[PDB]
């Protein structure tokens, strides 16, 4: 049973002398994806930017925390893709973002740096 652990960094990693680890004033939303492969890169990114429509079948959302370093810990995830998007309106830190899991059986780790522009606003929109 091997432990699913997702990790998702928008900003260049260093959990060392930098506080990136600590962080969690910002919510952020969780919602289970239709199981995608991870290989349709196009198809995350074009996700990752203009985030995932509630028309899309998700599975039970899940609820985490975020730091504003653009960094995020979320485990507990069975292969498939997830919708990421900041809930904290006060101060958001970043827009819907999608990432993919290992889509199979067995249940993977992944660890990702997705690396977004600024696709104006969105989760905080409303």
């Amino acid at each position: 049973q091997e432990a699913n652990t997702l990790v998702i960094d928008l900003e260049p990693p260093a959990a060392f002398a930098d506080d990136q680890p600590q962080g969690h004033n910002i919510d952020v939303t969780v919602a289970k994806l239709h199981n995608i492969d991870p290989e349709d890169h196009e198809r995350i990114r074009a996700l990752q930017r203009n985030g995932v429509p509630s028309t899309i079948s998700e599975e039970q959302p899940h609820t985490a925390r975020t730091d504003a370093t653009g960094t995020a810990t979320i485990t507990n995830l069975p292969p498939g893709t997830y919708v990421i998007r900041d809930t904290n309106t006060t101060k958001p830190r970043f827009s819907p973002l999608v990432i993919p899991l290992g889509i199979d059986t067995t249940s993977p780790t992944m660890t990702l740096r997705p690396k977004l522009i600024d696709a104006t606003p969105g989760a905080p929109n409303v």
